[PDB]
């Protein structure tokens, strides 16, 4: 029942920077500490075990040090493919415990999202369902909010979002929001709008279309 | 390990007839034999246990006898609600084994099925799915075969069937066969037919319709 605190909780640096992540345990874990890198949608990948031993196939720029209640993961030269959430984990007794995680990505200047809205196609409308797609293209940082409005009414519970991983070239993100309705519900409304808020925008951006126009 | 043979496999008698079902075992079962009644779509119901003892709530017209390898289930006066499949089961050691089962229903003259076909409704076609229904109404005996032909092509794996229990009045059965397609697959074909084979029909009967007519 050993508590584990990671610092920082979020981190952003440039390619080639030196990155240090600290893992503090409430009690001495006697070097029984492991480090993992998790990319979105994937299982955590083991980087370091037993404080300092690199796993097979892990690049040498990852190193681990520490003892007692103080442990450190170090990336000597940060690379583009090093984004994700890093976890420490102790195995000194039970229960096995993970740290809260530390999110890492490549730092760049703020880029506002470019917003596009797509009406459902006639082919899908024949199928009895209607999907309205809203695209937020090439923005940074990751934090973004998308709201759907059908005839100026805020929607809830009928949309899903998907985000791409941080691009290796421009270090931006892309996001798609899909509003799913039945054809009957889609046909009894006129205006379909997508409102986007992002710190790169001085004010929310709305893209809308009128059904059948 | 211990094999069990029931005789007969299928049985049809009139109301008030005396029905005798034989359960033969390959080895001595030592009177550790039970009898079950199973209605269609339901779990087996224990009728008699330990060769001869009736379960509470079982009418006295059911009786079980036998010893060694020969056992008998007797219905002194068959009633209409006695339809179903009857199983014997031994528990003299393991593995526990059941008999093959004996189907019982009320005897009557052969009745040919009245076949109807129903196209999918407009309300369902708007929803994006198409269900075509073929009805076999008031037939006897139970054995019947239904085949779906879409543009004269035999269909497989896209239909389900449901049967009513034997009617208390006329002792007939009714069956529905539902062919489920997507709206797209349904719209790319013209002729939809169900072909029915039954002993009451001198030749197979085909009911069909042309989509959009």
């Amino acid at each position: 029942d050993i508590q584990m605190t990671q610092s920082p909780s979020s981190l952003s640096a440039s390619v080639g920077d030196r990155v240090t992540i600290t893992c503090r345990t409430s009690e001495n874990v006697n070097n029984c500490l492991n480090w993992y890198q998790q990319k979105p949608g994937k299982a955590p990948k083991l980087l370091i075990y037993r404080t300092s031993t690199l796993q097979r196939g892990v690049p040498s720029r990852f190193s681990g040090t520490g003892s007692g209640t103080d442990y450190t993961l170090t990336i000597s030269s940060l690379q583009s493919e090093d984004f994700g959430t890093y976890y420490c984990q102790h195995y000194y007794g039970t229960p096995l415990t993970f740290g809260g995680g530390t999110m890492v990505d490549i730092k760049r200047t703020v880029a506002a999202p470019s917003v596009f809205i797509f009406p459902p196609s006639d082919e899908q409308l024949k199928s009895g369902t209607a999907s309205v797609v809203c695209l937020l293209n090439n923005f940074y940082p990751r934090e973004a909010k998308v709201q759907w409005k059908v005839d100026n009414a805020l929607q809830s519970g009928n949309s899903q979002e998907s985000v791409t991983e941080q691009d290796s070239k421009d270090s931006t993100y892309s996001l798609s929001s899909t509003l799913t309705l039945s054809k009957a519900d889609y046909e009894k409304h006129k205006v379909y709008a997508c409102e986007v808020t992002h710190q790169g925008l001085s004010s929310p951006v709305t893209k809308s279309f009128n059904r059948g126009e």
